């Protein structure tokens, strides 16, 4: 259970996005029916009042929190990968739009799930923003938590893999197109009881052996990381 408080750019707070420019649902519940609307994003899909002006090249960092800003972030149970994608914001997330722009699943040399290291970041994981058009986008992160994960929702809807999908209204002003944005997946579509990291036993499974679902990170994609850039508290 996890939600995005806001963003940062370039290592700047924009302030709470809440409503605002993050798309928030009202919970930090997560989704699990791979073919819900709600896997686009989330629970509340709808058009908030801002966008959150960058260029190409910058950092954008998300950063998430459980009950309050800056607290425990998500349980450590929830291991699991961290992904984000991006779509024009013209297509509202349907379609085959989403392009990913950052993976991370397990770290081998410091045997470590992208989850375990978010904790550790406070949160925060961070793009870098590509040369595509200007325009409008969303940019749509999520976290897999797997400790559920052995079993599939469609089958027992008790269990499965679960979703904190966020997704945020990012207006990228300066870019010069050199990377124009290749075709996407859909959400809901791209993620089926077969594909690759959906079903998986954390528990018996070595991490060394998960992979994470498709598709692959855009060749395009300038860069992410998982790491703390700002410190909430001193804000
Ligand atoms: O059910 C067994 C698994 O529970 C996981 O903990 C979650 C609880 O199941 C869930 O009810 C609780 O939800 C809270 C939420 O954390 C809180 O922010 C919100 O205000 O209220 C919700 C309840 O209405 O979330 C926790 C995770 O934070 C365990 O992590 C898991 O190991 C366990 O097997
Ligand atoms: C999963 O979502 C689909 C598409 O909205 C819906 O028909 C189905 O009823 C959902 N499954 C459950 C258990 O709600
Ligand atoms: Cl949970
Ligand atoms: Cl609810
Ligand atoms: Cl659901
Ligand atoms: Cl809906
Ligand atoms: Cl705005
Ligand atoms: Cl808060
Ligand atoms: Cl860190
Ligand atoms: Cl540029
Ligand atoms: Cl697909
Ligand atoms: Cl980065
Ligand atoms: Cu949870």
């Amino acid at each position: 259970h996890t939600l995005v408080w806001g963003v940062w750019v370039n290592g700047v707070d924009q302030g709470d996005g809440r409503n605002i420019y993050i798309r928030s649902p009202p919970n930090n519940n997560p989704v699990k029916n791979l073919t819900s609307p709600d896997m686009t994003c989330n629970v509340d899909n709808r058009v908030v009042p801002k966008s959150v002006p960058v260029n190409a090249g910058d950092t954008l960092t998300f950063e998430w929190y459980h009950n309050t800003r800056d607290d425990d972030i998500i349980a450590s149970s929830h291991h699991g990968p961290i992904a984000v994608y991006i779509a024009p914001a013209a297509s509202n997330g349907q379609g085959n739009v989403w392009v990913k722009l950052f993976e991370d699943a397990y770290n081998v040399t410091n045997s470590t799930w992208a989850v375990d290291r978010l904790i550790t970041a406070h949160g925060q994981h961070s793009v870098v923003v590509p040369h595509v058009a200007p325009g409008d986008y969303l940019f749509r992160a999520e976290i897999i938590a797997l400790h559920e994960a052995d079993s599939l929702y469609s089958q027992n809807p008790i269990r499965g893999a679960q979703f904190y999908i966020s997704c945020a209204q990012i207006t990228i002003n300066s870019s010069d197109d050199s990377t124009p944005l290749p075709a996407g997946v859909p959400f809901p579509g791209a993620y089926t009881d077969s594909t690759p990291g959906i079903q998986f036993n954390i528990y018996t499974t070595p991490a060394t052996s998960y992979v994470a679902p498709p598709p692959s990170v855009w060749s395009g994609a300038l860069g992410g990381s998982i790491a703390q850039v700002g410190d909430a508290s001193l804000e």
